[PDB]
């Protein structure tokens, strides 16, 4: 309907209207995150700087997605944003756990999003998601499991301690 | 019951979480007034501008309001986010309108809670509001009521050319 | 034949041939849109530089199809270049819609010619497209998306008095 | 009585006086506290380096508040200085406990003075407080509540470690 759109399907457009919502959803679970290791009683302010930078990027990809769909012509539609899954985010290992699952969520809406591309024969769209969100997606990711892998053994006997080094030495 | 709470009722740290909500729900708002003026065929660059950049300053008054909730000893809760109140926003005249009735509900509720602060005898968060949000959003407010007489005074019998006039010449 | 030649079927050195041809052309149509709005009845000094541009980036474009074709070990075959579609070009409106008819048609050859590459298996010809070629067009195509909403918004009931102030506030 | 004197209670003045007493006070504890982690058989340097600033800055308070006292046309009176309620200050953990007794005990003081200050309709008395006072703190408090979690979870099974990482990696 767009004087502008050509070759943009509506099953892309409304796909990459929910990937807004999955990413704006993402954004808003890092911010809880963030704000919650800056709590008094938990106070990791290497831990809070690292999801708080997360929000920040997830929120720049809603961004991105959104200008793209204006550029093909789609139409931006917003829906509600559902709260983060939990309220309280327990150790820095059971946080970067549930970011991982985040992280894997979004990385396989990307994937399907590419899929739905690929079958509707749309190579502008294939060609932004892979330019600007899959290897960001995986670099992420591997980042993320590299943390848990060093979280992990410093557990050890002595978990708070564990805690503290590794928002000391890698965080921070 | 957190370590360094002191004279911070369970009032104020729920009308501090409800506030948060509005804060982020009036950043969603801004967003998707913002990427309306971007579509092709609407196309007004200096007013997509304009809400995005009240985007951002919504969002970073919720983070304001976090970071505070957390010096005090309170806990951010986070809700649902409903999405915005429309998805096409009109002319640039309908959108100042709608974003002056938001900027007064947010006045609104931070005149509300400074009551409830009085009320509970908090001049830490009596000072917080008067300092970082008060004035700033009695300025916002005069700035937005100079756009809309300047828009109306556009209209005339030539709308269209009113609408361009104020987007080149005040707004980009 | 080439020595270097591998993965590169004939079918789409026959297609990049005809893609140089029409972005020869399309560039030719560009100077001639140019030159119009140069005319001293015409005088749109904005409007000439803005398709003098567009011209110059067209046989950019040509230029580096060509240097592919040799990368590739194809080789370069040249047709006669048809001459614009029109020798007057009306208003900016008219000529902005006759530039995104252009664009289009350029934009639907680079889709054809993907999907041709994908056909014949050629991952080289598919990342070549969408890295020099399907942003650049969408992108070129949602500008002047926007222009023409800004151009049909200024004509009102003073058609002039809109196509000088697009030309002064918008493209000069 | 002086020449400049306006809507000064002789209530508040009196206050003024203790709050100075008050601050003295806490200065003279946080320079015990600062040379007991330079013994030679304490040696936690940040820890030292800690509270001698937290001297300098109660001190400055002090000041801040005479200089206010002046201002207003009271007359500083000045008490005994009682010393402070250790010799002896035990671990981190122990004196990270007493120094948030203590900024809680300014904090309350300030904040009697403030509603002493609204029930004798002395504004300029509750702006110096919001201003120089209140927020320094709020904020230094949520500080040393985050001091005293990581100091807790460090202490695990081996205190004397903890007790050595605090000081190197917070601290200095
Ligand atoms: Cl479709
Ligand atoms: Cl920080
Ligand atoms: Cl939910
Ligand atoms: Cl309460
Ligand atoms: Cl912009
Ligand atoms: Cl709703
Ligand atoms: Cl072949
Ligand atoms: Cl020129
Ligand atoms: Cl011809
Ligand atoms: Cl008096
Ligand atoms: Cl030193
Ligand atoms: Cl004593
Ligand atoms: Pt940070
Ligand atoms: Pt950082
Ligand atoms: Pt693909
Ligand atoms: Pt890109
Ligand atoms: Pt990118
Ligand atoms: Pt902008
Ligand atoms: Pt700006
Ligand atoms: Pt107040
Ligand atoms: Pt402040
Ligand atoms: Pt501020
Ligand atoms: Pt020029
Ligand atoms: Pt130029
Ligand atoms: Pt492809
Ligand atoms: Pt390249
Ligand atoms: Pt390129
Ligand atoms: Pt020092
Ligand atoms: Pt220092
Ligand atoms: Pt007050
Ligand atoms: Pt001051
Ligand atoms: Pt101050």
């Amino acid at each position: 309907s767009s004087q502008i759109r050509q070759n943009y399907s509506t099953e892309v457009e409304a796909a990459v209207n929910r990937l807004v919502n999955l990413y704006l959803r993402a954004s808003y679970t890092y911010l809880s995150l963030g704000f919650y290791f800056d709590r008094d009683d938990v106070a990791l302010e290497g831990v809070c700087h690292f999801f708080r930078e997360l929000a920040e990027e997830k929120r720049e990809g809603a961004e991105r997605l959104l200008k793209m769909q204006n550029q093909r012509g789609g139409r931006a539609l917003f829906q509600d944003l559902q709260k983060p899954s939990q309220d309280e985010w327990g150790t820095t290992l059971d946080a970067m756990k549930a970011a991982i699952v985040l992280e894997k969520s979004l990385n396989q809406a990307l994937l399907d999003l590419h899929a739905l591309g690929s079958a509707q024969a749309d190579p502008h769209l294939c060609d932004f998601l892979e330019s600007h969100f899959l290897d960001e997606e995986v670099k992420l990711i591997k980042k993320m499991g590299d943390h848990l892998t060093n979280i992990q053994r410093l557990v050890g006997s002595q978990a708070g301690l564990g805690e503290y080094l590794f928002e000391r030495l890698t965080l921070k």
